[PDB]
């Protein structure tokens, strides 16, 4: 199965489906993270921004967290702890268990991988990413990004 088709069986942190957010027509930028990795949670407001800024509106972001996977807090536990973050504008895949990660061989965090329009997967990418590097994979998911390591 595509990861779209994979996730469209999924709910998100505040239990709407997660398909709502995987517009046609656009590919997806996802974020791969976890409760206990600080780093993680330090760009969840970056994140959000992203997600609100009309130079991504070409594409669908969204952020994937997993209950139960790498010692995430378990499903219902998670969303609980995460009910007491405040970033309203942020999608929140919740992926019990971790298939989408185990399918994209994602074994750490941050990571994020980039889904085309017809579902397939792009590219996946170890670590984090700044705003640079995520606006040029939008625009060709074969991007140089570490030409843009130490802007």
């Amino acid at each position: 199965a595509t990861v779209p088709h994979t996730m469209s069986t999924m709910k998100t942190a505040d239990n709407r489906p997660a398909s709502v957010y995987l517009k046609k027509d656009k590919p997806t930028l996802i974020k791969f993270w976890a409760s206990w990795c600080p780093l993680c949670l330090s760009e969840l407001g970056q994140a959000e921004k992203w997600a609100q800024d009309a130079k991504f509106s070409s594409a669908n972001l969204i952020t994937v967290a997993s209950p139960g996977f790498l010692h995430e807090k378990k499903d219902g536990e998670f969303q609980k702890w995460y009910a007491g973050l405040n970033y309203p504008k942020l999608p929140v895949v919740t992926d019990n268990g971790g298939t989408i990660a185990q399918n994209l061989n994602i074994s750490v965090y941050p990571s994020w991988a980039l889904i085309g329009k017809d579902g397939d997967v792009q590219r996946i990418v170890k670590g984090s990413i700044n705003e640079a590097q995520a606006l040029a994979l939008i625009r060709n998911p074969n991007a140089d990004l570490g030409s843009l390591k130490h802007s």
